[PDB]
C-alpha cells in the first residue's frame, strides 16, 4: 500500500524503473496523486494490471 | 514453473509482451529452450529478478 507525490515526467521515469524492476503489478495497491501524466503514454503500465 | 518452446526473436517478443503484462517476478522460475539465448536484448527481465 503505497502513495505517490511527485512530478509526472519523473513519475513516468519511475514507471519505467518499476516495470523494469518488475514492481508495476496488480500485487500492490497503489495510489498516485499525479493529474498531468495523461499527456504522456501509459499503456504497458496500464496493461500490467 | 513453465518451459518455453519458442524461437529467440519470438522469445524477445513474448518477453516484451510479458513485461508489458507485468508478469515478471522472482516468484516465477522458468526455463527457455532456445539455442540463441545471449544474442538479443536481454536486460530488464533480469532486474525483475
Amino acid at each position: 500500500r503505497i502513495i505517490f507525490d511527485c512530478s509526472h515526467t519523473m513519475a513516468a521515469q519511475i514507471l519505467k524503473q518499476a516495470m523494469a524492476m518488475g514492481m508495476m503489478t496488480e500485487y500492490y495497491h497503489f495510489i498516485f496523486t499525479t493529474l498531468d501524466l495523461y499527456a504522456l503514454d501509459l499503456e504497458p503500465y496500464r496493461y500490467s494490471g
